[PDB]
């Protein structure tokens, strides 16, 4: 009915399927939910998905072909082609009878960016939503979270679709790191300002880059996230919505 | 003795093994030259490591422990970093006694820039210079070589090491392709103009983007290379010696 798509994308261990999980139950209480997982080499999933491409091809039979696992995973994404306008239509349809298709995408983000399946899917979606999630580890200096806020701005390029940079696992969080994140996040000229102190071409070549005074809504909001407490739910879903109107 | 360290970075089929087996070669003429290996899930090399992490891990070994391809994968890395500082001190030694060290880096890129192998290994080797190759197949639209030239911008950001955007496999160009390439890529006019055709969020999200007139260099030098006719090569080498100097 309300039709919004909320595709989770992040790399391995950032828990993005435990958190499509439990942000669908969240939803699933004010709401019709369906679940689209796109990963081929997933073990298990902790939701009730309407498409499954693993139903389809997974990873691990295709390396019983003698493929390495490198290579079985790019085959894998190759065979989806096949099926392609099918899963197009399968989650148009999803689309159609939910308020919400939550798509699982690939473990590996660059099956995902690169290969065409997941770009010409996301090309041919009506304006998806696109929440990265990175593991808050990474978090470690300064340059971390231009980086983070930077590849945010690819994935939005590459899949031309809004991308919201989220941190998850936020529970782990001391609170102190809790402190420091939301920093160099939300001001804007703090994280600027630091850039500076670094004398390195990457301290150089890193500062002049951060332009926030560009693009236009230069600063992005980054969401915490929590599947295990649900922290940061009903942002996402403010935001949903929100960009549902905008 | 020259001391140069050359990492090559790329995903799936962008041929960057075949790539540092045959440049190699090239080397081998008129230098000394080691090869280093951080896959731990390629099946097989062209050239003669003297490091190669299969050595110490491998993927699907670690599957055969219960690990799902997605989960063996950043398994594998996590194991290495037990042999850190071996690794480190193993590729310290090879430059100390060779013109070239080839770096040939995990099949998926992430594995590289988001787990902290990859990161800090890099984070800890003198001015190693980076080549970003791209499968020429996703040079589609007018977008796609913006994202090329900007995720190099972040390999450079994320390690910390001058980057340099390559194509490969270049000789499978029709030559209509190979115009239409490197207008959009060193016509620097050209690409911007076109940027503004697009009437959409991501032509209009992608268009103050490419500023050039950003940075310090703004524009970079795309390489054009392949392993098979050896093309660019030399411009390589250039371009290795020159960051050698600067
Ligand atoms: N403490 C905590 N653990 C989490 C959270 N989200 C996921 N996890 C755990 O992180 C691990 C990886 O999660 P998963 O969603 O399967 O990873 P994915 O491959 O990125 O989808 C699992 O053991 C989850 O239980 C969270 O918000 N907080
Ligand atoms: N025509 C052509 N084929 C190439 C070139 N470089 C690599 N290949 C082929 O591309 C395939 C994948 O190459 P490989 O280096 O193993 O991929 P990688 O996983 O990115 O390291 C192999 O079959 C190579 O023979 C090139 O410059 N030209
Ligand atoms: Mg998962
Ligand atoms: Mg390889």
């Amino acid at each position: 009915m309300a039709s919004m798509i909320v595709v989770f994308v992040g790399t391995a261990g950032s828990g993005k399927t435990t958190l499509t999980g439990e942000f669908g139950r969240y939803l699933e209480d004010n709401y019709k939910v369906a679940y689209v997982n796109l990963d081929t080499g997933v073990k298990e999933l902790p939701y009730e998905p309407s498409i499954d491409v693993r139903e389809f091809v997974t990873v691990e039979e295709i390396m019983r072909e003698g493929y390495g696992p490198n290579g079985a995973i790019v085959e894998s994404y190759d065979r989806l082609m096949e099926k392609f306008n099918e899963y197009l239509n399968k989650i148009l349809r999803l689309e159609k009878e939910n308020d919400y298709v939550l798509i699982d995408t690939p473990g590996q983000m660059e099956t995902f960016l690169f290969h065409e399946f997941g770009v010409r899917l996301m090309e041919n979606l009506p304006y998806p939503l696109v929440v990265y999630i990175s593991d808050p580890e990474i978090l470690k200096k300064p340059n971390d979270y231009c980086f983070v806020r930077f590849f945010a701005l690819l994935i939005d390029l590459r899949l031309g679709a809004t991308t919201i940079p989220a941190l998850n696992k936020v529970d782990l969080l001391s609170e102190e790191e809790k402190e420091r994140h939301r920093k160099y996040f939300e001001d804007i000229d703090y994280l600027t300002a630091r850039l500076k102190l670094d004398p390195s071409m990457q301290g150089l070549m890193a500062y002049k880059m951060c332009s926030m005074m560009t693009e236009v809504l230069p600063p992005v909001r980054v969401l915490y996230l929590s599947a295990k407490t649900r922290e940061g739910f009903e942002d996402l879903e403010t935001l949903a919505y929100e960009h549902y109107c905008t």
